[PDB]
């Protein structure tokens, strides 16, 4: 919401209005850090015991 | 081990990795000498009294 200043003489005269203004928002996504490996999943349950 | 970042869009996701080395030790030998004296050793050992 603006200010003004009131203005002499041969100016013309000036009056408030506002803005309101809108923006979306992006979307951003990642990944990333995991692997495994064959002889492990034999091993960490069930078969290799 | 390393660590990693979480990268986002048109690239291959980072995965973990892990390094093994492996590097071997080094034998060296160091010398002196003190070549003593022939008649101060039979002046130190005895019989010559």
């Amino acid at each position: 919401h603006q200010p003004l200043i009131a203005r002499d003489g041969p100016h013309p005269v000036e009056q408030p209005v506002h803005n309101y203004m809108t923006k979306v928002i992006d979307r951003r996504a990642l990944n990333a850090a995991f692997s495994l490996a064959t002889e492990a999943i034999a091993l960490l349950t069930g078969e290799a015991l």
